[PDB]
Order: C-alpha cells, then structure tokens, then sequence
C-alpha cells in the first residue's frame, strides 16, 4: 500500500497473509473454513496465516493452517486476468474472534464514490522498494467505470472495477494482491492489477466480486 496509514494490530480481523516460506500474497476470510484471493496468487504449498499484525514477529493472536484444496475460476484467464479469484479450503476451521474474524460476501455490486478499505502487506513506495512488517490500510472510493476505461484503454472487463485517486499517490501496490477491498461491511474487491503503483492517471483495478456470489456459494456447499 502506497500512501496509506498503519491501520493497528487485528482491526481488519478478515485479512489473511497467503505463506509459502514468506509472504507472497494477501486474501480474506469469508467463513471458518474458505479464503478468497486472487486467482494469479495461485500456488501449490499454501499456509495460511490469520490473525497478523507484524508477519515477522509471533505476538500471540496468530492462526496458522495448511490449505487442503485450491480452487482457480474455471474462466480464468492470466494474459488479461480476467475472473481473477481462486478459493482457499482450510485444512481446519478457524477459530473465529474479535481479532479473526470473517467478512460478509456482498448482497449487491457496490456503485461508483463508494469509499472503501484496502488493507495489505505490499510495497510502499511507488519508485523503489520498502516492505512493511505491519499491515498497512488505505480508503479510496470506486471510480465511475468510464474513468476506468479511460484510463487503461481495452483492458478493463465487466468483472473489473477502478479503486483509488487519478492523481496518483495512493494505491496498492506488489504484494496487496489477492487482499480485500471492503465497502459497507461487506466484500466488494480483491486486488488484482494495475500500471505501476500510484501513477497519475493509474488507479488499482479490482477483481468485481459481486459478479462471483453464486460460484462462491455453490463452490463451498460441494467441496
Ligand atoms: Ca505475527
């Protein structure tokens, strides 16, 4: 996250941090059991880690469990990474708290000026490279998707959405992938690409959960 704040130890009780020898991605609790992330996080060796604040130091609210099962969006495509989004299955359920908690999957899409949280462990910085201990916490609005448009011509699908500022400064960045966009209390994004962090003219795109309710759903009662 480039330009955002130090959002405090466990107050986005839903954030995972996706480990395989270090962290690589983030991803967001939706039951005891399941992860959401982002389909380009996938790899084979996933653990869980749930309840972090500094992902280098043990302070005592963690939870760590293997992953049994991944599940890539059968339409998934990595050179234009549409229907970026996997599910992760727990090897065991979670013991949910205050500080592990899961977050809801959205009821409706979310409309252009929303504001929201986006919340990671990624790059800082937008020339160079700075990785924070702790997690990080910026609040940006949705923007209109013919700015969307505008701004990465050709590129941007009905399950994409913009997040962030046109005047550049604030953004997610490396590492953020795969983590939450919150609105309202509920689940509307995972961050999943852009140009760069924090450019004009540049903002983050969102993989648009809202268009994924049903496969969520009908995915985790069989599996
Ligand atoms: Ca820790």
């Amino acid at each position: 996250i480039v330009g955002g704040y130090t959002c405090g130890a466990n107050t986005v009780p839903y954030q995972v941090s996706l480990n395989s020898g270090y962290h690589f991605c983030g991803g967001s609790l939706i039951n005891s059991q399941w992860v959401v992330s982002a389909a380009h996080c996938y790899k084979s060796g996933i653990q869980v880690r749930l309840g972090e604040d500094n992902i280098n130091v043990v302070e005592g609210n963690e939870q760590f469990i293997s992953a049994s099962k991944s599940i890539v969006h059968p339409s998934y495509n990595s050179n234009t990474l549409n229907n970026d989004i996997m599910l992760i299955k727990l090897k065991s359920a979670a013991s949910l708290n205050s500080r592990v908690a899961s977050i809801s999957l959205p009821t409706s899409c979310a409309s252009a000026g929303t504001q929201c949280l986006i919340s990671g462990w990624g790059n800082t910085k937008s020339s160079g490279t700075s990785y924070p201990d702790v997690l990080k916490c910026l609040k940006a609005p949705i923007l209109s998707d013919s700015s969307c448009k505008s701004a990465y011509p050709g590129q941007i699908t009905s399950n994409m959405f913009c997040a962030g500022y046109l005047e550049g400064g604030k953004d997610s960045c490396q590492g953020d992938s795969g983590g939450p966009v919150v609105c309202s209390g509920k689940l509307q994004g995972i961050v999943s690409w852009g140009s760069g962090c924090a450019q004009k003219n540049k903002p983050g795109v969102y993989t648009k959960v809202c268009n994924y309710v049903s496969w969520i759903k009908q995915t985790i009662a069989s599996n």
